[PDB]
């Protein structure tokens, strides 16, 4: 099972570790090389009460995944628009974790005052694209080959959903 709670400083290590476990597959992150906790300390502390980072613990209390809400643009005009990022420990892939995490993210979002929620997913990540599309997200954009890794170009798709009635 999985239980969500607000992230804490001592979680940074596990959060980065999960992030790094996904780099190899080059299916969700824009990094080709593993990063260090120090390289992400800013991003980590950058979360707020309205745009938080949540971690999900397995039945053993170990952080197995996380959900991050981030600002779209540091401008009041975009205050009700946010990005949602979900990373799962590569070792937990293929267990239905994604579905549960997205559902929780969506339950939480409205209470954060978020009206429009967007997700940045690589064009070749069909599983993630299908998951979001089953939950009300539509493709709002496709930025062709703007990501380059291993000498290959990748497309970035932007999926969005308006939550507010």
């Amino acid at each position: 099972s999985l239980t969500l709670r607000l992230a804490e400083h001592r979680d940074l290590e596990a959060v980065v570790a999960i992030y790094n476990s996904t780099i190899a597959s080059r299916m969700v992150t824009a990094d080709t090389e593993p990063v260090t906790p120090e390289d992400r300390m800013e991003w980590f502390s950058g979360h707020t009460e309205s745009r938080p980072l949540y971690v999900a613990e397995d039945e053993n209390g170990n952080v197995a995944a996380w959900i991050s809400f981030e600002t779209f643009y540091g401008r009041p005009a975009y205050n009700k628009t946010a990005e949602v990022s979900i990373y799962i420990d590569e070792a937990c892939r293929g267990k239905g974790v994604g579905s549960y995490l997205l559902q929780e993210a969506l339950r939480i979002a409205p209470n954060l005052g978020i009206r429009s929620l967007m997700a940045f997913i690589f064009g070749h990540n069909k599983p993630s694209l299908k998951l979001f599309e089953k939950h009300g997200f539509a493709e709002w954009g496709l930025f062709p080959g703007i990501a380059e890794m291993d000498g290959k170009r990748y497309d970035l798709k932007i999926l969005g959903r308006e939550l507010s009635e």
